[PDB]
This record gives structure tokens, sequence and C-alpha cells, in this order.
């Protein structure tokens, strides 16, 4: 239904001890990283999110990130939903507790939301009031700054991130264009918590009226 | 059934009417664009097809065009389909004129045509007779020049694609290798119009030929 | 189930005889490649081991060689699969000589493999004892040499890769990060021909590993 949320799931988690030398000199890992944390789930951009979290709650770095082609609805194995990401950190336990961190926030309640009866338009609008390590590092912001993430099919996005610039002091940080792997688009947009919070709130009214009207002009 | 048209759809169509400066940088508009017209549909080529007309007799230039992974059929929600087009324009008014070009092109009778029983090999032959500023820019010609539009899938349109070069008086200007976004490919060739006609004719009668024997 | 040869098929096969100039070039041809093979088959990988194998029993190269996104169980139609490749020669006989040879192969009894009960989970471990001319300068290695051929979906991937690498007196030449066009991820691996057999052997057990129990610690 509409404003329903659509809920994240967790496919797949793995740790890794003493990560290879190959491996370690493939992925640019930091000389500290010795053990891995995979994660797989069935939705990249609340999974981005939750790892960057997980950046805050324990002494992890996000290595690997990665959408995949055409969704999670679209996956022909088990294990590869929409996304993979990966944590570094010094030992299992460190990485453990980033895992664990990830899970949590995946299940918090956070989440994409449907714009429509069968939720087949569904969007991302979610206020980030403090980045870890990752998000902020992907917007080229300050650690700790606030975000807007916002995220959406291709048109509705490219409307809705108009309405959200227009509607708040935020700059624009990063830009998902059309297609991401997953076939949405999106950005990130930075500010004060207040402006993050307003360009969401702009962002979502933008979508939903995009899914009300998607002919009208 | 073969030769049925694959009816294409207009899923979605908005207009900005003031851009954006922030969004305007992120698209590389220039200072005349003041506004976009968006639109979504579920068959990429036609709508390329279509945004080019719109350029011929409206004040709007093509500044996005992309495809979406895996098609049309794969697409996980309702408005995405397989295609994102952007005009830009000097207002609201011609950028709705551009759109309304468009609209009315992608509604023509032009389309992918099946190659086969039940409709799971299909291809694009189109002759563009006169090109706009889009399809001219992407081939590498004059505006006002001909092309031959070719699609299909990886194998049938290399095959094809020989087919069409032997079979009339034209160059490759632009090819669309395997995969596009939608997993098709195919190539723009340009030559007179009798030439790119010709060509059209040949690649479709490749492609079924193809379809019809595929491990021949 | 487990250990279940996923059977790969070709989908559609054509030669084209004396190859339009205009091709040619955007084919990036050399002035020996007058004639294509062109092959399409529902499995990536298990084709690009096929196409190198062909390279050594013909006088063909492989000028061409693609994977499709999402899938062959996302095509959307009917030859399509997940890959193309192009074979290139001299004359119709070379390339027909060279198809037939990439056919014999695909058929061999080589292909991904399931790690489990559903097979949702599928891994590709093939040594190539003695790489053609395609493989090993996708490798970098030269022509002759041994490769591991890995290839898992992305965790299991990754997972069984760092495996592969302990367990094996092996140097990665190309990693493909995931994700593939399919949505899959691996390497390939060199070294001796028993050391890339090593890697295959480990990186299959440690793929089926993380199968039985995909949720981890979590799990315990
Ligand atoms: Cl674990
Ligand atoms: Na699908
Ligand atoms: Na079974």
């Amino acid at each position: 239904m509409k404003n329903d949320l659509i809920r994240p799931n967790v496919l797949s988690v793995k740790i890794i001890s003493n990560v290879s030398p190959e491996m370690a000199k493939k992925l640019e890992l930091e000389p500290h990283h010795k053990s891995l944390g995979l994660i797989t789930a069935d939705c990249d951009d609340v999974t981005y999110t939750a790892l960057d979290e997980a950046t805050k709650a324990a002494e992890v770095d996000v290595v690997y990130a990665r959408s995949m082609y055409a969704g999670a609805g679209n996956a022909s194995t088990k294990l590869a939903g929409e996304v993979i990401g990966i944590l570094a950190g010094p030992s299992p336990a460190e990485v453990r507790s980033g895992l664990n961190a990830t899970l949590d926030f995946i299940d918090s309640g956070v989440g994409f939301v449907s714009a429509n009866e069968d939720d087949s338009i569904c969007y991302y609008a979610q206020c980030v009031s403090r980045t870890g390590s990752y998000l902020s590092k992907t917007a080229g912001i300050r650690e700790g700054e606030a975000l807007a993430y916002l995220v959406a099919p291709p048109l509705e996005a490219m409307y809705a991130l108009d309405a959200a610039l227009k509607a708040a002091d935020v700059e624009m940080c990063e830009f998902f264009a059309p297609p991401t792997e997953t076939n949405f688009a999106g950005a990130l947009l930075t500010g004060s918590q207040s402006a993050c919070k307003a360009a969401c709130d702009a962002f979502a009214e933008a979508v939903q009226s995009v899914a009300s009207n998607p002919l009208g002009f």
C-alpha cells in the first residue's frame, strides 16, 4: 500500500580471518585491515546506509560496496540480492561488531517507501543526521555531517531531485545518474540537519506527485 | 506472430519549468536551457528516434538519453520502462511542443517488429529519412541526412548488419556493440534514403533468416 | 543437488563468409580476419573457455566476447542467452573447425556446478591445463600456461577466492569484480597445473561451505 515500508532483508554474512596478501592488494586494503566481513542483501541503498552506520559503532571501514544489475527481483542466485558490501577491520571481533551493527540498522524500520497500491513505485528519502566514514567519503563531506539520501526510479528521481534542491539550502554532493545498476537514480545532498530533512520531505512529496499523475504534463 | 508490430508505450512524461542550477551542472546543460522535458517508455530505440524527430521543428536539445539494464520486461518499477530521455529548451511551452512531437512519433506506427511465431525475437529496422540534431550528432553526419537505425539481439544483429552493409551503398557511423543495457545490438548506417531503405530491408530479412534457423 | 552439473546450452551459431570491410573495422579485425563465426549460449564463462579451446584446435582468434546483463534467466529474447562470442579466421573452413571445437568443448562435461539442494547457488572451478590465445591474453600470461578459472556469486566468490589464494601457490592475473554483467564474480589465477588444480578444488569447497550456511555466525 501507499506509504508502506518495503522491508529490506539480509541474505548472507561471512567473516574472513587473515585475508590473503593477494586479495588485500587487489582490494587496496590498509595494513590494519586483517579481517573482512562480507554481507549481501536485497536492498542496496538501505545496505549502504547500514554499512555507514556500522563505521560509527565499530572500528571498521567500508572497503567494497556495489549494486547488482537489474535489482534483487531479478537475481539469478540465492545470495546475490542486489548488493555486496565488505567491511574491513583489525580482527574478526571488530568486523563482527560492524556486521551486527549493519544487521541491526537493516532491521530498524528504515527502508524504501511505497508510492502506490502494489508497491511498484517506491523511493528512499532518508535523512542521515550524522554520517559515518563511508557516506561522508562518498559525498566528499566531513565525517559526521548530515545527508539527504534520496533514491527513486529514473524519471521520478530527476523531477523530485529538482524539487528537493529548490526546497532547501542544500548542496548536491553526489549524483547517481540513471540507470544505477538497479535502474534507479538519486543523489546525496548535504546541508544542516534541518535543510536535509526539508529536502527529504520535498523529495518524497515530488515522487508521490509523479506516482499519482505520471502522464500529466 | 511474425511481422507483428511490438507496440511501444510511453510510461511517464513531466516538465521542469525552471531547472535548478545544481541539476543544470550535473546534467551539463547550456545557459539557454531553462526548462526540461522528461520522458520514459518501454522501448528505447523508438524513443531515441522520437526524441530526434522532436528536435526538427522545436527549439529543444536532447541532453540525456539512457537505456535500463536488462530491458523493460525486467523493470522492477512501473515507470522505469527501459529508457529515460530528457529534452532541454528555452521555456516550458517550447519543451511541451517538443514532447508533443515525441509522443506523436512514438504512436505513429513505428516500432520493433516480431521475427517469429511467439515474438521472442524482434528487431528495429527504421529508415530515418531526415535526421534531427540528436541522431545526426550521434552518427557524425549533417542534420537532415538519412540513417538506417538497425537493432536486434546480439548474434542476429551482427549477422544482419553484415547483410545490410553488403546489400546497400551505406557506411557504418555508429556501432552499438553487444550488449547495450537492454542486451541488444545494432548500428547507425548512413547513405541516400534509398540506400538506407535497402539496408533496412536486408537487415529485417537477415534477422528473420536467423530466427528461422538459429543453429544452421 | 550439490555437485550436479548445470548443463550449458548453445542457442545460436552462424558463419559469416567474407565479412564486409565496414564490419571488419568496427570489430577491430586484422587482415586475416576474413570470415567470422558467431555463437551465443546460456552460460558465459564456459563459452569463454570453449572459445579459448577453439584457438588451439583451429587457426582462429577470439575477436569479440561479452556477457549479457543479468544473465540468461533474464534474457528477453530467444537467442540472447548470456554471451556472444565471435571467432575470426582466414576462411569459412577454419571458422567452421573453430566453432566445432567450441561446441565439442561446451558439451564435454565442463560446466558450472550446483552448491546446494535447489541449485540456486552454483560455481565454476575449471582448471585450464594449457591456455589458448584468448584466455592467456586476458590473463596476461604466455599462451600454453595453466589457469584456474573461478566464478561464483559475489559473496561466495570473494570468500572462496581468498580461500583459493591461501590454499595454493597461485597468483591473481585478472579479477572479475562483482558484479560482472551476469552478477557473478571471480578471477583468473595462474601457477603450475597442479597449483591451479589445487586452487580450483579449494575454490569449490569454500563456495560449498558458504552455501551450506549462508548466514555464517548468525546460524551457529
Ligand atoms: Cl562467519
Ligand atoms: Na526477470
Ligand atoms: Na533439488
